[PDB]
């Protein structure tokens, strides 16, 4: 017992499988966390890799970093396929923690509640902000998506506004913006999807390579971070409970 998630994005037999694990010390009064695994291709079904993926043991390890502190994260497993998976790495604390709670240099088990596996396309059919970032030297305007969620508990309303890229668009295009919100682009962010990964991850579809999205390898899912907007959340609290309602965007004059 312990809940599963699979969200199939891509329809490949190969993919690339981004797993993100909610976990309790194993402990009185434990600490909460959320661990997501370095981005790795398989090819085992879904509906099986997540049978194997929820039958591994993890053990965490909070140590200080040159970027603050940060938690070895070490994988445990008895099946085969898991071979393909990172076992070893670290993850950012300040949003793996929810929490306290956890001492330093003590490697400490943790008993899984929750495993979410989501299957993205290849790694080169995957775009970063980072990929973006320099490709208009000049830019005029950034685009940025904002992630509408309702919390279903509280019933309050959360919007999350996240980057994409910089753009420069002509003076000619401003006054319908119909040459950069193409009807692609404005389809792809209605239609965006947002998953358990990095604490939470914006995976846009990319259709074309005009307009908005210039630049881009069409078919490429372009990928963004939310987890820097969850560093005071609790991840598990939030994929549990935070529905995603809508995504909208805004391009905005750079001031």
């Amino acid at each position: 017992e312990m809940e599963t998630y699979v969200n199939k994005l891509h329809e490949g037999s190969t993919y690339t499988a981004a797993v993100q694990y909610n976990v309790l010390e194993k402990d009185d009064d434990p600490a909460s966390l959320t661990i997501w695994v370095p981005m790795f291709q398989s090819s085992m079904p879904a509906d099986l890799l997540i049978k194997e993926l929820a039958n591994v043991n993890i053990l965490v390890k909070q140590i200080s970093t040159p970027k603050g502190p940060s938690l070895r994260v070490m994988i445990n497993s008895r099946s085969a396929v898991l071979a393909q998976m990172p076992s070893k790495f670290t993850i950012c604390a300040n949003v793996s923690l929810d929490d306290s709670k956890l001492a330093y240099d003590v490697t400490t088990p943790c008993e899984i509640k929750a495993c979410s596996l989501t299957c993205l396309k290849s790694k080169n059919m995957l775009t970063t902000v980072k990929d973006l970032t320099m490709k208009t030297l000049n830019p005029t305007h950034d685009i940025i998506a904002l992630c509408e969620f309702e919390n279903i508990v509280t019933s309050k309303k959360v919007i999350i506004p996240t980057y994409l890229r910089s753009i420069s668009v002509r003076n000619k295009d401003l006054n319908t913006l119909e040459n950069i919100t193409t009807t692609e682009f404005k389809n792809a962010i209605t239609n965006a999807k947002i998953i358990p990964y990095s604490g939470l991850l914006l995976v846009i579809t990319v259709t074309d390579n005009k307009g908005a999205f210039k630049y881009i390898k069409p078919q490429s899912q372009f990928i963004v971070d939310l987890g820097a907007y969850l560093e005071k959340e609790s991840i598990y609290y939030v994929t549990t409970n935070w529905k995603h309602t809508a995504t909208r965007f805004a391009i905005k004059p750079m001031e």
